[PDB]
């Protein structure tokens, strides 16, 4: 069979609905009046009426605005019958990807972290690890995070002790002279964003992490 | 076999060039190799290279503006081969239709258009009948007419004498007291105006119509 390609479409879609997709035939028509229909989740099966097709033209369209995060996938069969009802082609498949928007924010499992390190740790020392999730595709831009540290309060003798890994949301030391006596609780705010982090097109959120010094 | 529907294309396209029309392809590429092609008065005949084809993906598209005037309608070929030179599929027709703009202005089939009338005459006379043609679809807007009168010379005892008949373009009195010892001669310059006359979008163009009234 020549068969049609996948269908891409942007989740979230704008309208007007129901907004067509692609019109299909079977060069059957010369010869007899046909009927087209398509079947399977997405169509006749649930979620039904999603997709749909115009019996005489085959104007297959989408009647609802999509979301990958729901359906990422629609597998539809589409079909050709006479005046008679018989079959006059071998259904063909309708592959209808969901494409990726950028529609939900990073998010931290928690509001608060909480950490520790011994006081006056070498450079280099391991404190605590943050992690955030994205309900986007983690293989799409959407979903790939970036961790930076905002904030760090108190400011001394650093007014940055600390490195958060660009990737992993592991925090490390980069400065010496921790001192419980002086400072017992550094305090930052961890900022995870999308989109490699790019800083325009990526959408954001934050969270705390406190981290006392030891004795 | 299903097909692809024909393709329809507004003819002085901008660009930039190639712009891609639609995306091909054979399900049997999952087993083999493939090479798609095409072929024809567009493609591979004369005139050369309007259409062409990605020998890999199957994205098909157009080179160069269209003109609807010169040719309206192209019939192409689609192949698909394997790596050895063998035909995969029956040839898939695609159609091509190149949609019309309103890209030339109407046209007189004469400058100067003689008439006649006898003096005094009836209102409601008919004297002559005037027409214009348009190398525009005259199904379309772009090729439908409106005739109207722009001015006559001279401007007594009436300033108009004469009105057009809004579509067919037959020229009728519309005021008494026509005298050849007072005006022997009018002449009107009617304009032909496309696009149902729409007076803002459409094209025009003028000719003379010269009104002799006689004993
Ligand atoms: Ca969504
Ligand atoms: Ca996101
Ligand atoms: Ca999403
Ligand atoms: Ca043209
Ligand atoms: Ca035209
Ligand atoms: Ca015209």
């Amino acid at each position: 069979d020549w068969v049609i390609p996948p269908i891409n479409l942007p989740e979230n879609s704008r309208g007007p609905f129901p907004q067509e997709l692609v019109r299909i035939r079977s060069d059957r028509d010369k010869n007899l009046s046909l009927r087209y229909s398509v079947t399977g989740p997405g169509a006749d099966q649930p979620p039904t009426g999603i997709f749909i097709i115009n019996p005489i033209s085959g104007q297959l369209s989408v009647t609802k605005p999509l979301d990958r995060e729901l359906i990422a996938r629609f597998h539809l069969r589409s079909h050709a019958v006479d005046i008679n009802g018989n079959q006059v082609e071998n259904p063909m498949d309708i592959v209808i990807n969901v494409i990726d928007m950028n529609d939900n924010r990073p998010e931290f499992l928690h509001q608060v972290w909480n950490g520790s390190v011994p006081e006056g740790s070498k450079p280099g020392t391991y404190v605590m690890t943050v992690t955030a999730i994205d309900a986007d595709d983690p293989n799409a831009l959407n979903g790939m995070l970036r961790y930076r540290i905002l904030s760090q309060a108190p400011s001394t003798p650093s007014p940055n002790m600390f490195t958060i890994n660009n990737e992993t949301g592991d925090i490390i030391t980069v400065a010496a002279g921790l001192d419980r006596e002086k400072v017992q609780q550094y305090t930052l705010i961890i900022q995870a964003t999308d989109m490699e982090g790019n800083p325009t097109y990526g959408l954001s959120n934050t969270a705390t992490a406190v981290i006392t010094v030891t004795d």
